Protein backbone atom coordinates (compact mmCIF):
# COMPACT_ATOMS: atom_id res chain seq x y z
CA UNK A 1 0.00 0.00 0.00
CA UNK A 2 2.10 3.05 1.44
CA UNK A 3 5.69 2.75 2.10
CA UNK A 4 5.60 4.38 5.20
CA UNK A 5 8.40 5.12 7.75
CA UNK A 6 9.06 6.94 11.10
CA UNK A 7 11.82 9.34 11.59
CA UNK A 8 12.97 11.67 14.36
CA UNK A 9 15.27 14.08 14.52
CA UNK A 10 16.29 17.00 17.15
CA UNK A 11 14.38 19.36 15.28
CA UNK A 12 11.29 17.23 14.33
CA UNK A 13 9.18 14.00 14.91
CA UNK A 14 7.15 12.04 12.04
CA UNK A 15 5.86 9.55 9.96
CA UNK A 16 6.36 9.38 6.04
CA UNK A 17 4.00 7.81 3.69
CA UNK A 18 7.14 7.32 0.71
CA UNK A 19 3.98 6.23 -1.76
CA UNK A 20 2.38 9.39 -0.91
CA UNK A 21 4.48 12.51 -2.33
CA UNK A 22 6.67 12.05 1.18
CA UNK A 23 3.46 12.98 3.03
CA UNK A 24 2.59 12.28 7.17
CA UNK A 25 -0.64 11.12 7.75
CA UNK A 26 -3.31 13.87 8.35
CA UNK A 27 -4.36 13.38 12.14
CA UNK A 28 -0.50 13.00 12.90
CA UNK A 29 0.96 15.86 15.15
CA UNK A 30 3.61 15.41 18.26
CA UNK A 31 3.54 16.71 21.56
CA UNK A 32 4.27 20.08 22.91
CA UNK A 33 7.35 18.71 23.99
CA UNK A 34 10.45 17.74 22.21
CA UNK A 35 10.35 13.78 21.46
CA UNK A 36 13.33 11.61 22.78
CA UNK A 37 12.38 7.99 21.46
CA UNK A 38 9.93 6.49 19.01
CA UNK A 39 9.03 2.80 17.89
CA UNK A 40 6.82 1.31 15.93
CA UNK A 41 4.68 -2.27 17.41
CA UNK A 42 6.14 -5.16 15.62
CA UNK A 43 3.22 -5.88 13.29
CA UNK A 44 3.39 -1.40 12.64
CA UNK A 45 -0.14 -1.04 13.42
CA UNK A 46 0.93 1.41 16.14
CA UNK A 47 3.42 4.49 17.38
CA UNK A 48 4.67 5.46 19.96
CA UNK A 49 6.86 8.22 20.92
CA UNK A 50 8.55 9.52 23.92
CA UNK A 51 8.52 13.20 25.38
CA UNK A 52 9.48 14.34 28.97
CA UNK A 53 5.90 14.62 29.62
CA UNK A 54 3.93 12.26 27.86
CA UNK A 55 3.86 9.14 25.67
CA UNK A 56 1.72 9.11 22.90
CA UNK A 57 0.17 5.99 20.65
CA UNK A 58 -1.08 7.01 17.28
CA UNK A 59 -2.52 5.39 14.20
CA UNK A 60 -0.31 4.41 11.42
CA UNK A 61 -2.96 4.86 8.64
CA UNK A 62 -4.57 8.18 9.80
CA UNK A 63 -1.72 9.68 12.27
CA UNK A 64 -4.93 9.62 15.11
CA UNK A 65 -3.68 9.68 18.40
CA UNK A 66 -5.56 6.79 20.57
CA UNK A 67 -3.64 6.46 23.78
CA UNK A 68 -2.18 8.97 26.44
CA UNK A 69 0.44 7.29 29.18
CA UNK A 70 1.35 9.36 31.61
CA UNK A 71 5.49 8.13 31.36
CA UNK A 72 8.04 10.73 32.23
CA UNK A 73 11.66 10.60 32.05
CA UNK A 74 11.41 7.62 29.69
CA UNK A 75 14.38 6.36 27.71
CA UNK A 76 13.55 3.04 26.52
CA UNK A 77 9.72 1.97 24.86
CA UNK A 78 8.66 -1.45 23.42
CA UNK A 79 5.43 -3.35 22.41
CA UNK A 80 4.80 -6.68 22.76
CA UNK A 81 4.08 -8.83 19.72
CA UNK A 82 0.60 -7.71 19.43
CA UNK A 83 1.15 -4.47 20.42
CA UNK A 84 -1.53 -4.53 23.36
CA UNK A 85 0.97 -4.08 25.65
CA UNK A 86 3.78 -1.10 26.10
CA UNK A 87 6.69 -0.80 28.28
CA UNK A 88 8.49 1.93 29.50
CA UNK A 89 12.04 2.01 31.33
CA UNK A 90 12.42 5.24 33.53
CA UNK A 91 15.59 6.01 35.21
CA UNK A 92 15.98 4.06 38.45
CA UNK A 93 15.20 5.95 42.12
CA UNK A 94 14.29 6.05 45.15
CA UNK A 95 10.51 6.86 47.02
CA UNK A 96 9.98 10.00 48.95
CA UNK A 97 10.22 7.36 52.21
CA UNK A 98 13.41 5.72 50.29
CA UNK A 99 11.75 2.91 48.75
CA UNK A 100 13.20 1.79 44.87
CA UNK A 101 10.60 3.63 42.13
CA UNK A 102 8.94 1.31 39.70
CA UNK A 103 11.00 2.23 37.01
CA UNK A 104 9.67 0.34 33.98
CA UNK A 105 5.36 -0.14 33.96
CA UNK A 106 3.80 -1.93 31.67
CA UNK A 107 0.65 -0.41 29.77
CA UNK A 108 -2.32 -1.05 27.89
CA UNK A 109 -2.57 0.55 24.75
CA UNK A 110 -6.47 0.55 23.60
CA UNK A 111 -7.53 1.47 27.47
CA UNK A 112 -4.32 3.30 28.44
CA UNK A 113 -4.04 1.70 31.67
CA UNK A 114 -0.92 1.15 33.85
CA UNK A 115 -1.66 -3.11 34.34
CA UNK A 116 2.13 -3.31 36.10
CA UNK A 117 5.04 -1.52 37.57
CA UNK A 118 8.78 -3.07 38.62
CA UNK A 119 11.60 -1.91 39.84
CA UNK A 120 14.94 -2.32 37.94
CA UNK A 121 18.14 -0.50 37.20
CA UNK A 122 19.59 -2.23 34.49
CA UNK A 123 19.05 -0.61 30.87
CA UNK A 124 19.92 -4.14 29.25
CA UNK A 125 17.61 -6.56 29.27
CA UNK A 126 15.36 -4.31 31.15
CA UNK A 127 11.83 -5.04 29.36
CA UNK A 128 9.81 -8.63 29.66
CA UNK A 129 10.16 -11.10 26.80
CA UNK A 130 6.97 -12.55 25.30
CA UNK A 131 5.21 -15.22 23.06
CA UNK A 132 4.51 -14.79 19.89
CA UNK A 133 0.87 -14.99 20.79
CA UNK A 134 1.22 -12.77 23.94
CA UNK A 135 -0.12 -15.08 25.68
CA UNK A 136 2.93 -15.19 28.36
CA UNK A 137 5.78 -12.84 29.79
CA UNK A 138 8.66 -12.99 31.50
CA UNK A 139 10.75 -11.62 33.99
CA UNK A 140 14.15 -12.53 35.25
CA UNK A 141 15.34 -12.58 39.13
CA UNK A 142 18.30 -13.72 40.34
CA UNK A 143 18.20 -17.92 40.44
CA UNK A 144 15.07 -18.01 39.04
CA UNK A 145 12.89 -16.65 36.07
CA UNK A 146 9.33 -15.99 36.24
CA UNK A 147 6.42 -16.80 34.00
CA UNK A 148 2.89 -14.53 33.82
CA UNK A 149 -0.07 -14.77 31.49
CA UNK A 150 -0.36 -11.24 29.62
CA UNK A 151 -4.36 -11.16 30.27
CA UNK A 152 -4.08 -11.28 34.36
CA UNK A 153 -0.20 -11.11 35.03
CA UNK A 154 -1.28 -8.54 38.22
CA UNK A 155 -2.06 -11.59 40.02
CA UNK A 156 1.42 -13.11 39.59
CA UNK A 157 3.64 -15.33 38.58
CA UNK A 158 2.00 -18.62 37.41
CA UNK A 159 4.80 -20.44 36.97
CA UNK A 160 8.90 -20.06 37.95
CA UNK A 161 12.01 -21.77 36.15
CA UNK A 162 13.90 -24.71 39.07
CA UNK A 163 17.36 -24.26 37.38
CA UNK A 164 19.79 -21.85 39.91
CA UNK A 165 22.10 -19.25 39.51
CA UNK A 166 20.29 -18.07 35.94
CA UNK A 167 22.30 -14.95 34.95
CA UNK A 168 20.47 -14.35 31.17
CA UNK A 169 17.54 -16.18 29.26
CA UNK A 170 15.21 -16.10 25.83
CA UNK A 171 11.91 -17.02 25.11
CA UNK A 172 11.06 -19.12 21.89
CA UNK A 173 9.31 -17.38 18.99
CA UNK A 174 7.52 -20.75 17.95
CA UNK A 175 3.92 -21.88 17.73
CA UNK A 176 4.62 -23.80 20.98
CA UNK A 177 6.05 -21.94 23.83
CA UNK A 178 10.03 -22.92 24.63
CA UNK A 179 12.63 -21.54 26.72
CA UNK A 180 16.27 -20.80 26.43
CA UNK A 181 18.48 -20.16 29.79
CA UNK A 182 22.07 -19.56 30.61
CA UNK A 183 24.49 -19.68 33.77
CA UNK A 184 27.35 -17.74 34.57
CA UNK A 185 30.81 -19.53 35.01
CA UNK A 186 31.54 -19.91 38.95
CA UNK A 187 34.00 -21.92 41.15
CA UNK A 188 34.48 -25.40 40.27
CA UNK A 189 32.24 -25.40 37.29
CA UNK A 190 32.09 -24.32 33.77
CA UNK A 191 28.87 -22.15 32.13
CA UNK A 192 25.71 -23.94 30.98
CA UNK A 193 23.04 -23.49 28.43
CA UNK A 194 19.34 -25.09 29.06
CA UNK A 195 16.44 -25.55 27.13
CA UNK A 196 12.74 -26.30 28.50
CA UNK A 197 9.31 -26.63 26.95
CA UNK A 198 6.56 -24.31 28.64
CA UNK A 199 4.66 -27.08 29.67
CA UNK A 200 7.29 -29.04 30.66
CA UNK A 201 9.11 -27.66 33.58
CA UNK A 202 9.81 -31.27 35.07
CA UNK A 203 11.74 -32.58 31.54
CA UNK A 204 14.40 -30.36 30.03
CA UNK A 205 14.51 -30.88 26.91
CA UNK A 206 18.72 -30.33 26.52
CA UNK A 207 21.17 -29.58 29.33
CA UNK A 208 25.03 -28.90 28.00
CA UNK A 209 27.86 -27.07 29.69
CA UNK A 210 30.16 -24.45 28.24
CA UNK A 211 33.81 -23.55 29.84
CA UNK A 212 35.54 -20.63 29.83
CA UNK A 213 32.11 -18.39 29.51
CA UNK A 214 31.14 -15.87 31.42
CA UNK A 215 28.72 -14.28 29.14
CA UNK A 216 26.51 -15.85 26.06
CA UNK A 217 24.03 -14.86 23.15
CA UNK A 218 20.96 -16.35 21.99
CA UNK A 219 19.51 -16.59 18.51
CA UNK A 220 16.30 -18.67 18.17
CA UNK A 221 14.89 -18.21 14.37
CA UNK A 222 11.14 -17.37 13.00
CA UNK A 223 10.23 -21.14 13.54
CA UNK A 224 11.19 -21.57 17.39
CA UNK A 225 12.84 -24.93 16.38
CA UNK A 226 16.78 -24.14 16.25
CA UNK A 227 19.04 -22.08 18.54
CA UNK A 228 22.26 -20.79 18.12
CA UNK A 229 24.67 -19.87 20.91
CA UNK A 230 27.48 -17.50 21.26
CA UNK A 231 30.27 -17.71 23.81
CA UNK A 232 31.69 -14.16 24.48
CA UNK A 233 37.89 -11.23 26.77
CA UNK A 234 40.37 -13.40 25.60
CA UNK A 235 38.46 -15.71 23.07
CA UNK A 236 35.11 -16.12 21.38
CA UNK A 237 33.13 -19.15 20.37
CA UNK A 238 30.35 -20.18 18.27
CA UNK A 239 27.50 -22.96 19.47
CA UNK A 240 24.50 -24.76 18.04
CA UNK A 241 21.11 -26.02 20.00
CA UNK A 242 18.56 -27.48 18.27
CA UNK A 243 15.15 -28.59 20.25
CA UNK A 244 17.79 -31.72 22.04
CA UNK A 245 21.29 -32.10 23.06
CA UNK A 246 21.90 -30.96 19.57
CA UNK A 247 25.50 -29.26 18.80
CA UNK A 248 26.41 -28.41 15.44
CA UNK A 249 35.65 -20.54 11.57
CA UNK A 250 37.37 -21.03 8.29
CA UNK A 251 39.23 -17.61 9.31
CA UNK A 252 40.81 -17.12 12.66
CA UNK A 253 39.19 -13.88 14.47
CA UNK A 254 36.17 -12.53 15.75
CA UNK A 255 32.36 -13.04 14.38
CA UNK A 256 31.11 -9.78 13.12
CA UNK A 257 27.61 -10.31 12.75
CA UNK A 258 25.09 -13.09 13.27
CA UNK A 259 21.92 -13.33 11.75
CA UNK A 260 19.03 -16.21 10.74
CA UNK A 261 16.68 -15.91 7.46
CA UNK A 262 12.81 -14.66 7.38
CA UNK A 263 12.09 -18.22 6.44
CA UNK A 264 14.37 -19.55 9.00
CA UNK A 265 15.76 -22.25 6.20
CA UNK A 266 19.30 -20.51 6.04
CA UNK A 267 21.61 -18.43 8.24
CA UNK A 268 24.78 -16.22 7.48
CA UNK A 269 28.11 -15.34 9.12
CA UNK A 270 30.50 -12.12 9.06
CA UNK A 271 33.64 -13.15 10.93
CA UNK A 272 37.60 -13.35 11.43
CA UNK A 273 40.08 -10.43 10.61
CA UNK A 274 39.30 -7.81 8.07
CA UNK A 275 38.33 -8.26 5.18
CA UNK A 276 35.99 -10.49 6.69
CA UNK A 277 34.58 -13.37 4.77
CA UNK A 278 31.05 -14.49 5.54
CA UNK A 279 29.03 -17.68 5.30
CA UNK A 280 25.34 -18.99 4.18
CA UNK A 281 24.04 -21.71 5.88
CA UNK A 282 21.23 -23.88 6.03
CA UNK A 283 19.61 -25.43 8.99
CA UNK A 284 21.80 -27.89 8.90
CA UNK A 285 25.40 -26.57 9.76
CA UNK A 286 26.65 -26.94 6.54
CA UNK A 287 27.42 -24.18 3.51
CA UNK A 288 25.89 -22.63 1.17
CA UNK A 289 27.73 -19.66 -0.34
CA UNK A 290 30.65 -18.48 0.61
CA UNK A 291 31.32 -14.33 0.43
CA UNK A 292 34.95 -14.32 -0.53
CA UNK A 293 36.59 -11.65 2.34
CA UNK A 294 35.51 -7.97 2.02
CA UNK A 295 35.50 -4.95 4.38
CA UNK A 296 32.04 -5.69 5.98
CA UNK A 297 30.73 -6.67 9.25
CA UNK A 298 27.17 -6.22 9.03
CA UNK A 299 25.03 -9.11 7.30
CA UNK A 300 21.29 -8.92 7.00
CA UNK A 301 18.58 -11.16 5.04
CA UNK A 302 15.06 -9.61 3.16
CA UNK A 303 12.24 -10.18 4.66
CA UNK A 304 11.24 -11.70 1.32
CA UNK A 305 14.37 -14.59 2.20
CA UNK A 306 15.17 -13.51 -1.11
CA UNK A 307 18.19 -11.16 -1.28
CA UNK A 308 21.32 -10.87 1.06
CA UNK A 309 22.77 -7.73 2.22
CA UNK A 310 26.63 -7.06 3.31
CA UNK A 311 27.67 -4.05 4.48
CA UNK A 312 30.29 -2.24 6.32
CA UNK A 313 29.22 0.56 9.58
CA UNK A 314 30.69 1.92 12.35
CA UNK A 315 32.73 4.03 10.37
CA UNK A 316 33.61 5.91 6.93
CA UNK A 317 33.65 4.72 3.59
CA UNK A 318 30.69 2.61 4.36
CA UNK A 319 29.12 0.45 1.06
CA UNK A 320 26.60 -2.06 0.77
CA UNK A 321 26.15 -5.29 -1.04
CA UNK A 322 22.97 -6.96 -2.41
CA UNK A 323 23.03 -10.71 -2.93
CA UNK A 324 20.69 -13.26 -4.47
CA UNK A 325 20.19 -16.50 -2.79
CA UNK A 326 17.69 -17.64 -5.64
CA UNK A 327 20.00 -16.59 -8.70
CA UNK A 328 23.53 -18.78 -7.33
CA UNK A 329 24.31 -15.51 -5.08
CA UNK A 330 24.96 -13.64 -7.88
CA UNK A 331 24.95 -9.77 -6.87
CA UNK A 332 22.81 -7.13 -8.70
CA UNK A 333 23.50 -4.11 -6.46
CA UNK A 334 26.79 -2.15 -4.81
CA UNK A 335 25.85 1.13 -3.49
CA UNK A 336 27.50 3.26 -0.82
CA UNK A 337 26.44 4.78 2.29
CA UNK A 338 29.49 5.99 4.26
CA UNK A 339 29.15 6.70 8.19
CA UNK A 340 25.95 4.52 7.45
CA UNK A 341 24.70 3.68 11.22
CA UNK A 342 21.45 2.13 10.31
CA UNK A 343 20.50 -0.04 7.24
CA UNK A 344 17.32 -2.06 6.79
CA UNK A 345 14.95 -3.75 3.99
CA UNK A 346 11.22 -2.17 2.96
CA UNK A 347 8.74 -4.83 4.43
CA UNK A 348 8.00 -6.38 0.76
CA UNK A 349 11.87 -6.24 0.46
CA UNK A 350 11.79 -4.39 -2.43
CA UNK A 351 13.45 -1.18 -1.08
CA UNK A 352 16.51 -0.03 1.04
CA UNK A 353 16.21 2.60 3.37
CA UNK A 354 20.01 4.18 4.95
CA UNK A 355 20.63 6.70 7.41
CA UNK A 356 23.47 8.27 9.22
CA UNK A 357 22.31 8.94 13.06
CA UNK A 358 23.18 11.22 15.95
CA UNK A 359 24.78 10.85 18.82
CA UNK A 360 26.57 8.00 16.92
CA UNK A 361 27.66 10.75 14.76
CA UNK A 362 27.31 14.41 15.09
CA UNK A 363 28.14 15.13 11.55
CA UNK A 364 26.67 14.57 7.81
CA UNK A 365 22.73 13.34 9.58
CA UNK A 366 20.43 12.01 6.40
CA UNK A 367 18.16 9.91 5.43
CA UNK A 368 18.46 7.69 1.62
CA UNK A 369 15.43 5.68 0.40
CA UNK A 370 17.13 3.11 -2.19
CA UNK A 371 15.75 0.83 -4.55
CA UNK A 372 16.53 -2.64 -4.50
CA UNK A 373 18.57 -2.16 -8.26
CA UNK A 374 20.21 1.04 -6.75
CA UNK A 375 18.44 3.54 -8.11
CA UNK A 376 17.89 6.10 -5.16
CA UNK A 377 13.91 7.44 -4.97
CA UNK A 378 14.79 10.08 -1.78
CA UNK A 379 17.08 11.54 0.27
CA UNK A 380 17.06 14.45 2.66
CA UNK A 381 19.72 16.45 4.67
CA UNK A 382 19.35 16.91 8.73
CA UNK A 383 21.33 18.70 11.33
CA UNK A 384 21.05 15.83 14.09
CA UNK A 385 18.62 13.15 13.43
CA UNK A 386 18.02 10.40 15.63
CA UNK A 387 16.46 7.64 14.12
CA UNK A 388 14.54 6.27 10.76
CA UNK A 389 12.75 3.01 10.48
CA UNK A 390 10.54 1.31 7.98
CA UNK A 391 7.31 0.85 9.36
CA UNK A 392 6.91 -2.87 9.68
CA UNK A 393 3.98 -5.62 8.11
CA UNK A 394 3.33 -9.03 8.07
CA UNK A 395 2.98 -11.18 4.89
CA UNK A 396 2.39 -8.48 2.22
Amino acid sequence: QKSQFAYRSSKSIGLVNASENYASPPKFEAISEPARNACYSPNGKLFAYATATQVVINDTESGAKLTQLPAANTYELGFSPLGKYLSTWERPGKEADGTPKQNMKVWNTETGQLVFSFVQRNQTGWNLQYTCDESLAARLVTNEVHFYETGNMSKGPIAKLRVEGISDFALSPGQNHAVAVFIPEKKGAPASVRTYSIPNFNSPLSQKTFFKADKVQFKWNALGTSLLVLTQDKSNKNYYGETTGQFDLDREGPIHDVCWNADSKEFGIVYGYMPAKTAIFDNRANVVSIIPPAPRNTLIFSPNSRYILLAGFGNLQGSIDIFDAANNMKKITTVEAANCTYCEFSPDSQFLLTAVTSPRLRVDNSIKIWHITGAPMFYEEFNELYQAFWRPRPLN
